[PDB]
């Protein structure tokens, strides 16, 4: 019934693991347009057409402290292009730029017969990730193109207001950030928002890299993570009960979770 759903009906486990189901490659943009460089993350037997997920950095850095996401996203059924800036002293509005700039040369390497990922996407359906001016981008991107599916920010940092935003939205954020600290950033954003499904996940003791490569969270993150693309690029109501239900319950007992604010349940 639903022409989107891919993959085995989910469980805590697959969600927590390092890899999802679906076998992956990758390959480096050869000439990245509008944007500094990029790798592309993709499935090999997702069993249909996938959407496509591009991820920022923050502030001085690079595709390493994101790109986790990559193979972890990729190998539940999504195209995810890690993105470098072409400068690493982009600012917000222009990382939200060239965040678009990489799903448009997504949406034309899904049409080049050249591509690995060649017919593989489906370009309507696109979302939003990053860190820090890079989730803040992700942010601009959802406020300035409302089509997009879905935007699961980590940490954002941006001097703008997103009350206008109609896109499902989940923010991570990490307890103790100094850099863009949450009540100056993640929690003002989220309040700001009333138009829109949303979440926000609080990682306890969390410095501004908590939700990076290499985190020690990432079996939780990665589930959230994971769990908000399929619901939301994917119309996946199987994904519902890890947001929303007795499994996202089970969740907030742990140690990790410093806390969780929803407008659950998220309706069709």
């Amino acid at each position: 019934t639903n022409p989107y759903q891919r993959g085995p009906d989910p469980t805590v486990s697959s969600l927590e693991a390092t890899r999802g189901p679906f076998s992956t490659s990758s390959f480096t943009v050869s000439r990245p347009s509008g944007y500094g460089a990029g790798t592309v993350y993709y499935p090999t037997n997702a069993g249909g057409k996938v959407g496509a997920i591009a991820v920022v950095p923050g502030y001085t850095a690079r595709q390493s402290s994101i790109n986790w996401w990559g193979p972890r996203l990729a190998s539940h059924g999504f195209v995810v292009i890690t993105i470098d800036t072409n400068s690493t002293l982009d600012q917000p509005s222009s990382r939200s730029s060239q965040q678009m700039a990489a799903l448009r040369q997504v949406v034309s390497l899904a049409g080049t017969s050249s591509s690995p990922i060649y017919n593989k996407v489906d370009t309507a359906r696109l979302g939003v990730m990053g860190w820090s001016m890079g989730g803040g981008g992700s942010l601009i991107s959802a406020k300035n193109n409302p089509s997009l599916r879905a935007a699961a920010p980590q940490a954002p940092w941006a001097q703008a207001s997103f009350s206008s935003v109609t896109v499902p939205t989940l923010i991570v954020s990490c307890e103790n950030d100094s850099i863009a600290p949450n009540s100056s950033h993640s929690f003002p954003f989220y309040n700001q928002m009333t138009r829109n499904k949303k979440a926000n996940l609080v990682i306890n003791g969390g410095s501004h890299s908590c939700a990076n490569s290499g985190n020690s969270d990432a079996g939780l993150i990665g589930k959230y993570g994971v769990a908000w693309m399929k619901r939301f690029m994917d119309d996946d109501t199987r994904y519902s009960k890890f947001l929303c239900g007795a499994e996202h319950q089970a969740d907030l007992s742990k140690r990790a979770v410093e806390a969780y604010k929803e407008n659950c349940p998220y309706l069709e």
